[PDB]
């Protein structure tokens, strides 16, 4: 079958689970569609009443900050009337402000733009869905796809520069306040059985090296590349190239949301991150299977400095299992970040610059999670990873 027609292998990790990822295979044949700019796509994915089977073929590069006519949209086209950067930035400097979260004209105005922005970049996808990239060139710009819905496999696209035109400050964020921004590449927010593949996120042409630093934070335009919240379960996220990017992938948004313990149950494996910073994945709750990954990047970098890879959260379940990490002069201890709650990680067959190491025992953490992943591939010897995810990871690998 070609990807559009392909599901998810009964084997192939938490996604196979139960029901398991067949999305839009079944699809007749008027719910087969090829889709090159917004409208198209929009149109396609109708509302979240069109729960029938469905295929869709991305064709060449949809820039999703567009008009109902396709002309490009900015900044200016966003912005409220009320809105202003340089008065925003006044208002809300630290200096004069303190650490009071903003509030008041300009945040509301901002506030507006944001969801002006939104309303072209962001888009549900429903039920029983498959979107894949046609040949090796498929490419989704500013988009932030957003999954609610069950049964959705999105393979073989390469997502660019999910941007945000109004970056929030928030003085409490951090040790020194942060700017903040709402678009993903991919976010998963409730969403069950869902097959992530072959595909790569990247900061397209706006890497964050070309953000200024206001109250000596950088000015973020972006959020995250595959997200998971809400309750979101059953999730195979496979062969991706995540590159040139800070934050990749929360799984559970937060501490108190105790509904999430026994969901998120989610498998990464054979992925490949270069130069990502952080969260990756950070978790909060769920049993992730995460194997034969790899991970490569410089704690020196001026652009996306290596932080850590994975982050141990609150009651997280993280199993991992023969994955690479090349990151010179890390030690085995900072290849991850323990938050608190986190008190558990599962962690055989690590190389950390071709040595083995155990990231869980040297962070004083329990070495069994509760869990033994049933729904799982071959697995690939931690000696092959690097040159197997090198060379099949991302979009355009297949075809
Ligand atoms: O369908 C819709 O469209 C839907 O849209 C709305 O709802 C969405 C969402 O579905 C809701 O659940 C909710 O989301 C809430 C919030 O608005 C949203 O941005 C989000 O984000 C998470 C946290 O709330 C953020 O503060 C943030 O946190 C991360 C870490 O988790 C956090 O620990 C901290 O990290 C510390 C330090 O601060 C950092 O400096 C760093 O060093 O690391 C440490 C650390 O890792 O511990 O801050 C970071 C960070 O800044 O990113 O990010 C979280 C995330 O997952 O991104 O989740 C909120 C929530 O769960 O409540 O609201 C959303 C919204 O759009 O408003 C509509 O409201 C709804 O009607 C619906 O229609
Ligand atoms: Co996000």
């Amino acid at each position: 079958a070609d990807l559009g027609h392909q599901t998810l292998g009964s084997n192939d990790g938490w996604g196979a689970y139960s029901t398991g990822t067949t999305g839009g295979s079944k699809a007749s044949s008027s719910n087969v569609y090829t889709v090159s700019n917004r409208n198209q796509l929009v149109s396609a994915l109708g509302k979240e009443t069109n729960t029938t089977p469905k295929i869709i073929y991305i064709k060449g590069t949809i820039d999703m900050n567009v008009d109902d006519n396709l002309k490009p949209l900015g900044l200016n086209d966003y912005k409220d009337p009320e809105y202003d950067l340089d008065k925003y930035l006044k208002a809300y400097d630290p200096s004069t402000w303190g650490k009071k979260e903003p509030s008041g004209t300009q945040e509301e105005a901002r506030a507006r733009s944001q969801k002006n922005q939104k309303a072209r970049v962001m888009v549900d996808i429903p039920a029983n869905t498959t979107i894949v990239g046609s040949g090796t060139n498929a490419k989704v710009v500013g988009g932030n796809f957003q999954i609610k819905s069950d049964n959705v496999i999105i393979r073989n696209i390469e997502f660019q520069d999910a941007y945000d035109y109004f970056p929030q400050w928030d003085p409490t964020a951090g040790s020194s306040g942060n700017w903040a921004s709402q678009y993903d590449n991919i976010t998963i927010n409730g969403g069950t059985h869902i097959w992530i593949d072959h595909c790569t996120f990247n900061d397209g042409s706006r890497p964050d090296s070309t953000s200024p630093k206001y109250y000596g934070r950088k000015y973020q335009h972006h959020d995250g590349q595959t997200d998971a919240s809400n309750g979101a379960n059953y999730i195979t996220m496979s062969y991706n190239y995540y590159h040139d990017h800070d934050a990749s992938s929360i799984f559970g948004s937060s501490d108190s949301k105790t509904s999430d313990d026994g969901k998120l149950k989610i498998t990464l494996h054979h992925n490949r991150y270069k130069n990502i910073v952080q969260r990756a994945p950070r978790v909060r709750f769920g049993q992730v299977h995460v194997y034969n990954n790899y991970y490569e990047g410089s704690t020196s970098s001026s652009s996306y400095p290596f932080s850590y890879a994975w982050g141990i959260g609150k009651s997280s379940k993280i199993y991992a299992q023969n994955n690479v990490i090349d990151v010179p002069g890390l030690s085995a201890a900072k290849t991850i970040s323990v938050f608190s709650g986190g008190t558990a990680l599962y962690d055989s067959g690590t190389l950390l610059n071709g040595t083995q190491i155990n990231a869980s025992a040297a962070n004083g953490l329990s070495s069994s999670v509760g869990w033994t992943p049933s729904l799982h591939g071959s697995i690939d010897a931690s000696a092959n990873v690097k040159s197997n995810v090198i060379n099949q990871a991302g979009a355009g690998k297949l075809n």
